[PDB]
DNA sequence: TGCATCCGTGAGTCGAGGGTAATAACCAGGGGGAGATAAACGAACGCTGAACGCTCC
């Protein structure tokens, strides 16, 4: 009877491991907009803006009602409550949201770091990153979905950057350098990944190659942005 | 006709500042406004999907 929800990838819902038919992208947008609010009520006004932004359909208010009605047929009675003219998600177990479950472990990683148990921090953070099932909010349209896509992609990088710092402190240089090459290729303006790559490369005895990374980074900022 | 009496009016200029008293007392009735609970409609939601199209195998 454990309800599970997925927001760190395609918008999915599970019951006892079985996938529920989460419906249209706009129905997925409605679910995501409530899930990422962590039980706070979303007014009908905020829900119209979340789904369509500045260009709502002329019958948008009826559409929200139609989408909400279909979710009630797929979700169990009482999770999606209607209060104050809006909708909220209630009665979720702890850790039912993959984002919420990852947040406790990520907060614990800060606690794990502060107690000095870097090994536990490495494993707990590792479990968090494996919860990312591809592109966040895949196939979900709308400005609110776009903003949350932006927020969680950026937030993912912060957890990777924090985990990678521990790798350099524990001597795992050779494994980390290879993955770091992909990150700087994927995030070319992200100087922090090249900083970690430069140090790891040098500690692998490739001192001459580290300065080549430096020459490339200054070039990219001067040629493309002038900074 | 004269004398005596009383009543009304006016009497500078600008400055400074706030409060005053006292004796049968009651049922009895009863009106009249000031605050407390169910009925008329239409508007949010609600599932009802049904009824249309929008992409996909």
């Amino acid at each position: 009877g454990a309800l599970r929800f997925g927001v760190l990838g395609p918008v999915r819902a599970w019951r006892d491991g079985e996938t529920l038919a989460t419906g249209s992208p706009q129905q997925r947008a409605l679910l995501a907009a409530l899930l990422l609010r962590e039980g706070r009520t979303a007014t009908a006004g905020e829900l119209i803006d979340a789904l369509w932004g500045e260009e709502p359909p002329s019958q948008a208010l009826a559409a929200v009602r139609t989408y909400a009605s279909r979710l009630r047929k797929v979700l169990d009675p009482g999770v999606l409550v209607s209060e104050s003219g809006g909708y909220a998600v209630r009665g979720l177990a702890e850790g039912a949201l993959d984002l919420a479950r990852a947040q406790d472990l990520a907060s614990a990683a800060e606690k794990a770091r502060s107690a000095g148990d870097l090994c536990h921090a490495r494993d707990l953070l590792r479990r968090a990153l494996d919860l990312w099932d591809g592109e966040v909010l895949a196939g979900v349209p709308g400005p609110y979905a776009q903003t949350q896509r932006v927020r969680l992609g950026e937030w993912r990088l912060q957890l990777l950057e924090t985990r990678l710092d521990m790798d350099l402190d524990q001597g795992c240089h050779a494994e980390a350098v290879s993955e770091l090459t992909a990150l700087t290729a994927a995030h070319p303006l992200r100087e922090r990944l090249r900083e970690l790559l430069m140090l790891a490369l040098y500690r692998s005895g490739r001192q001459a190659e580290a300065l080549a990374v430096y020459a490339d980074t200054r070039r990219l900022l001067a040629d493309e942005l002038g900074v």
